[PDB]
C-alpha cells in the first residue's frame, strides 16, 4: 500500500539526526539483563522498539498504517506504564511522540 510507503518515511524521521537527543533510548529493544531492570518483562507483556518496528515493516508484517502505528504508540505505552511520570526517558518519549503524531497525521 501507498500508507505503507508513508510508515516508511515515519520512521526515517523518528531516526533523523535532528531527534536522535530524545529519540536514541527507542532505537533498539530496551536491555534490560545490561540496565538491571529485571521487573520490566513482569510489567511489559509486549516490548516494541523502533528497530523491532522498521524490521516488521521490511518483513510486511503491518497490514496498513494503522497496525504500523499501533506498534509506535505500544512502544509509548511501554514507556509510560514502566516508568514514574517524572522519569528522563518519559519526557523523551513524549518529545518523540510528538513527531510521531505529527507525520501520522499527515496520512
Ligand atoms: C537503545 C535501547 S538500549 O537499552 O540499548 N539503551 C538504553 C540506555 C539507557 C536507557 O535509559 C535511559 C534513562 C534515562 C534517559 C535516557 C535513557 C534506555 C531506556 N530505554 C527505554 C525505552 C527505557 C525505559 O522505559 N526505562 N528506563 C530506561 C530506558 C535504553
Amino acid at each position: 500500500m501507498e500508507q505503507l510507503k508513508c510508515c516508511s518515511g515515519i520512521l526515517k524521521e523518528m531516526f533523523a539526526k535532528k531527534h536522535a537527543a530524545y529519540a536514541w533510548p527507542f532505537y533498539k529493544p530496551v536491555d534490560v539483563e545490561a540496565l538491571g531492570l529485571h521487573d520490566y518483562c513482569d510489567i511489559i507483556k509486549h516490548p516494541m522498539d523502533m528497530s523491532t518496528i522498521k524490521s516488521k515493516l521490511e518483513a510486511r508484517e503491518y497490514r496498513d498504517a494503522q497496525e504500523f502505528g499501533a506498534d509506535v504508540r505500544l512502544m509509548f505505552s511501554n514507556c509510560y506504564k514502566y516508568n514514574p511520570p517524572d522519569h528522563e526517558v518519559v519526557a523523551m518519549a513524549r518529545k518523540l511522540q510528538d513527531v510521531f503524531e505529527m507525520r501520522f497525521a499527515k496520512m
